[PDB]
């Protein structure tokens, strides 16, 4: 198995703890943890594509994209490598993250380590929104927290 | 290829740290600057996991996917993640100016996804009269790390 971890880290305090597990490169990845200080409701939960927080989340950049794709959620054949869709925070301000996902690995062309996982704001509307950038970022509005995907023990 | 590390911590030390490759065959050439250091020499390394979880610590030891000794980064006998010392003048700075040839930001040597860490204490290089010089040289706690990412 592969296993990677990412600290998010932003204002709030927004803070979380992401555990990515694959059994096998071919096989899917498992996403787990806790995200504390949100507010209820959803929140886009991407990969953007720089392991870059030299400025803050800003610095990451757009969605991972690798194969050039319009944005969408984590079940759209049309997505972005990096579109992991929403995570939820109830009224405790706590989000408990459980995903699994086919199209993100831990190896190869389509590899998050060294990547960025964002928290945003608002909602993902995981391209089914009424605008332009719908197709792009899914109006999930700014970066609440982000760190850099880390190769784990 | 382009990687780039933020450096944090518990305490004063902070810094950017830039990495550059040409070819995957050629040397790493990283560079950037410390804040908040003691003046001095402050051990200087890549430890094997990208994991902050509880700070730090949580890297592990040094990165030695290749099982050698701990030593300086112009030595045979080293640990890929073997960067030796950054100096801080009397300014608690230090401007990072290095080139390698063992680190990689490609293949098995890659770097990308581990752990950059600055110490308290020098680097030996593995010339210290003690056990522990072989393996950490002797550098002493972890004042600030990140995680090596991708740079555009
Ligand atoms: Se995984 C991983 C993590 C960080 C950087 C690169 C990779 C990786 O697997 N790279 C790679 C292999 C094959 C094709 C593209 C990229
Ligand atoms: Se680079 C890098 C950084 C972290 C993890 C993996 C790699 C990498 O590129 N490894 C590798 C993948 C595919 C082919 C060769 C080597
Ligand atoms: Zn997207
Ligand atoms: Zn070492």
């Amino acid at each position: 198995a592969t296993k990677a971890v990412c600290v998010l880290k932003g204002d709030g305090p927004v803070q979380g703890i992401i555990n990515f597990e694959q059994k096998e490169s071919n096989g899917p990845v498992k996403v787990w943890g806790s995200i504390k200080g949100l507010t209820e409701g959803l929140h886009g939960f991407h990969v953007h594509e720089f392991g870059d927080n030299t400025a803050g989340c800003t610095s990451a950049g757009p969605h991972f994209n690798p194969l050039s794709r319009k944005h969408g959620g984590p079940k759209d054949e049309e997505r972005h490598v990096g579109d992991l869709g929403n995570v939820t925070a109830d009224k405790d301000a706590v989000a408990d993250v459980s995903i699994e996902d086919s199209v993100i690995s831990l190896s190869g062309d389509h590899c998050i380590i060294g990547r960025t996982l964002v928290v945003h704001e608002k909602a993902d509307d995981l391209g089914k929104g009424g605008n332009e950038e719908s197709t792009k970022t899914g109006n999930a509005g700014s970066r609440l927290a982000c760190g850099v995907i880390g190769i784990a023990q």
